[PDB]
């Protein structure tokens, strides 16, 4: 048969890191 | 014939950009 | 039939915390 449809987008990514000076 | 299941989760998001000065 | 595709990448994360 026809593949299934796409999953799920995934969860969100985490924080950047702290800024410069 | 009947189409397949749900594909698989998407991956986690990218780091977030770095942080204001 | 067979299983779809993996789903899309997540949303991008969050700016980082204000530098020293």
């Amino acid at each position: 048969g026809p593949p299934g449809p796409p999953g799920f987008p995934g969860e969100r990514g985490p924080p950047g890191p702290p800024g410069p000076p």
